């Protein structure tokens, strides 16, 4: 016939184009799995939280004691095994892109798994995104040792296959996915046209083989919300300007936080999970006392939006989640940072409508349609991937009215995180870690 | 206090000017969104005098439409040659510096030849000669005021380039993934390049929605959703398009020297076969309106059930005919949109297929047609994440984001198997091999 010797003359682009579509399945279901782990833990404590509710000393330390020990065994896994899997993913798959960082498949897995369990069902301040990419990572790279695929150019379109895996299916975002590990994230390499349908291949997999077992099930439930009208769209250029100042501000304190939580413990390990048991139980302490400033951060985002905050309740989620959430990233704990940085955005939209409503009576401004350009407005001043933040609200939110205040949130932000000295948190700590890696080599 | 603002006096003029090629197509691209649909009435309004004698009185259909179509062939073939086409070649090849900018030119005749044979009743689309458009009044505020060096033509004429492509879809993220990341994929922005683009696509989407306001240019308002195990159905629709990808490809470059030979570059003989083109599609504006037509008056007809298979086997065999007639000739008139009104009618064609011959999915036939939309736009054109943008900012089915991809993926996959460029650097090459082959 034709397609027969047709189908055989090329054979290494096939081949790794089909590896794409097991990379996607296996990271669909490490996202699920890793999903189902995190919703029975939370579902174990508080249910163990409301069944001996009868003296008050004792639910604060069985809050305390049932955080403490997944958070004492988060950290464990993570400073004696696989050192490589502390933090976000996003920096340990961008040096290894670049091939500056090594990829331990077999070593990142049974513990990003396993202890960014604790440090996720624990009540901590940290994303699911972080440990499902540097999970999907280590996973893109475990198809090239068990097929034991060779080559430069196929290396790194199974790593960012994986990468986008684990991104577009912890948010249920496959176009956020796809838009982060192309384009945005790296803006100097260009992923030829071979090495794009592998990431395309990737996420359509790794959403289906998600959208399976994690079926009617909402994780932003916003509703829908008014629109932007023509005579308010300057508000949301000073929203840009003060996300786009907060923006290196927050980025120099994660960055100034991790030079202070170094420094309290010198370097041992004995020292090291016992501070993980005291700052990984007081988020499972925080989240019995004052639940929204706790959490994974996806609670209050359709409860900010709905502003049932009121003004004296919002700095609170503010000035005490700024706090808790420097304690979680950058105390060395396997967990993201977008979803805490999607909760921190919420709360300074919505803080800027509540006064918009007083200040600006005659422009009829809903209190919380700031709230849903807020979000992708924090994460575009520090990260500074502004087109990921647009499509990350989008395929949450579904609020497809405010399309243009988001880039106004957008610009407004990325424009006053780069002429005020700004940095993207993304592409810092791993030019950082890499001097580290520089010094104890010489 | 004095150092933030003088160090920053000439890497800002690029970020206020922006804000000036933003605002000048905005007042560009709706003083041609409303010549495109003021001429339209001007045309129907003369045909209340058909109905009573048909035969005679057809030619008001056919001659309106070819006194108006030989006034873009005749601006585009003596004044300014480069603004034929759909511009979008003579953009991407003047942001190499391969081509170069006549805004003392190509505006004159995109926005008054390009407002003759686009309202005429073609069956082109208002964004070709609304990026070039852009294009040129990008370099229209940079001749005229004094700024220069090598990524500031290269900044202006990027945010050019995207204001008139996101001020004439109502798509404020369509405008942005081409410049800067779909059209040629090889290139990389400047931070300061891309965050000019932004300021361009915001400014000139706000002088398009004050204008045009309250208006949705895609009426399909919400549409079913598709379950996941109907999910493999948008696979084999992408692999049709990616079969019909280099193959549309191939007609239309085809088909352009194919129109060549019948006037040989003579003036007095390209509006011959330019008038014949507005005046048939002019004529096929009354006779069948969903054979002809500017794109987007079919597509919330031919979507939700009204067109049945007997006729959509009609616009889409008569359609790609008056496709790559109006177009491959050489009016002022990009092919961006009417690739939008094309993979909806073989999208839709599909849908009514499967709802024969798979029963128990309890498939809309409709939802088949906005995973089409931007299929074989990623199938010719292959910029398979603008496609699927451009369809979520218009028709808004943010349900199907899932198989908008598996549509996407098959229909760029396939393309690039058979073996087919991007249309918009197939043109491109052979324009810049005609020029060499003309200087010696």
């Amino acid at each position: 016939q034709l397609i027969r010797q047709l189908l055989e003359r090329d054979k290494t682009p096939l081949a790794i184009l089909f590896m794409a579509a097991v990379v996607g399945t296996l990271v669909g279901l490490a996202a699920v799995a890793f999903d189902k782990g995190v919703a029975w833990l939370q579902n174990q404590r508080m249910g163990a939280l409301v069944h001996t509710a009868d003296n008050y000393p004792l639910l604060l330390t069985v809050a305390f004691l049932c955080s403490a020990v997944l958070a004492m065994f988060g950290y464990f896994l993570v400073r004696k095994y696989a050192p490589e899997a502390g933090g976000s993913g996003i920096p340990e798959i961008e040096g290894a892109l670049e091939d500056q960082r090594p990829v331990r498949w077999w070593r990142v897995l049974p513990v990003k798994f396993f202890g960014g369990l604790g440090t996720l069902g624990g009540g901590m301040v940290l994303g699911r995104e972080g440990p499902t990419v540097q999970i999907g990572g280590n996973i893109g790279r475990m198809v090239l040792d068990i097929f034991r695929l060779k080559g430069d150019e196929a290396r790194h379109t199974l790593l960012a296959t994986g990468a986008a895996a684990g991104l577009a299916a912890a948010f249920n975002a496959p176009l956020a996915g796809i838009l982060f590990i192309i384009y945005e994230m790296r803006p100097q390499f260009r992923y030829t046209l071979i090495s794009i349908k592998a990431v395309f291949i990737g996420v359509i997999m790794s959403t289906i083989m998600y959208r399976i077992f994690n079926h009617e099930v909402a994780l932003i439930d916003v509703g829908k919300l008014s629109d932007a009208p023509l005579n308010t769209l300057w508000l949301y250029l000073i929203l840009g300007i003060i996300f786009g100042i907060f923006g290196p501000i927050f980025n120099k304190w994660v960055l100034g936080m991790q030079d202070l939580l170094h420094r309290v413990h010198g370097g041992n390990i004995t020292k090291w999970v016992l501070m993980g048991g005291a700052i990984g139980g007081l988020c499972g302490l925080l989240g019995f006392v004052a639940p929204a400033t706790s959490g994974g951060g996806f609670n209050l985002i359709p409860i900010a939006t709905a502003g049932n905050f009121s003004m004296g309740m919002l700095v609170f989620i503010f000035v005490a989640r700024v706090i808790t959430t420097l304690l979680c990233f950058s105390s060395g704990a396997p967990g993201g940072i977008f979803a805490p940085m999607l909760a921190l955005g919420t709360v300074l939209g919505t803080a800027f409508g509540m006064v918009a409503v007083e200040l600006f009576p005659q422009y009829h401004l809903e209190a919380g349609t700031f709230a849903i350009a807020g979000m992708g407005a924090l994460l575009a001043a520090s990260i500074r991937a502004p087109l990921t933040g647009i499509i990350l609200v989008l395929e949450m939110t579904d609020n497809y009215q405010l399309i243009l205040p988001m880039i106004i949130t957008g610009l407004g932000a990325t424009l006053l995180a780069q002429f005020t000295g700004g940095k993207p948190l993304y592409s810092a700590i791993l030019a950082r870690t890499l001097a580290k890696q520089e010094a104890e080599q010489l």
